[PDB]
């Protein structure tokens, strides 16, 4: 309907704002763009699907997220990837794993405080009717 196009445009607005707020945080710089293959030449082999906050914006714009839940899958992907690709005790790995977890925790916390559950529920129901 028209009532439904609006619902997803509002979602896209919501998600772009949250994503922007993560992307401007200095701790998450490492997650903002796709990996530089010169810096980590084996990344593509170790990680099935790279994900990053730039890509998440592109996906929002491509109407790829119909629910916040689907969005959070990709935030969770950004984080799990980092935990997978940098597992070691060394401080460089610990630092990025911390930041990965902090990204994930921040996203969820913004969403907890700012997403209306009835809005998310409406998004899920319009989605389920397709
Ligand atoms: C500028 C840039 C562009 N593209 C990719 C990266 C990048 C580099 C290194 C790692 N992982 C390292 C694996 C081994 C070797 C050292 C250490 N363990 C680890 C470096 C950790 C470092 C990352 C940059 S920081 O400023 O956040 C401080 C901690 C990378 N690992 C990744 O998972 C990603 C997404 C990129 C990346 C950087």
């Amino acid at each position: 309907s028209m009532q439904e196009e609006d619902t997803f445009r509002e979602l896209r607005i919501f998600l772009r704002n949250v994503t922007h707020r993560l992307a401007i945080d200095k701790r998450f710089r490492v997650f903002t763009k796709p990996v530089d293959p010169d810096e980590v030449p084996d990344y593509v082999t170790v990680i099935k699907q790279p994900m990053d906050l730039s890509s998440v914006i592109s996906k929002i714009d491509l109407h790829k997220y119909l629910t916040v839940k689907d969005y959070l899958r990709d935030i969770d992907l950004i984080c799990s990837n980092a935990l997978e690709y940098n597992p070691d005790r060394d401080p460089g790995d610990r630092l990025i794993r911390h930041r990965a977890c902090a990204l994930r925790d921040t996203a969820y916390a913004i969403i907890k405080e700012e997403l209306d559950e009835d809005f998310e529920q409406l998004c899920e129901e319009i989605q389920e009717s397709r």
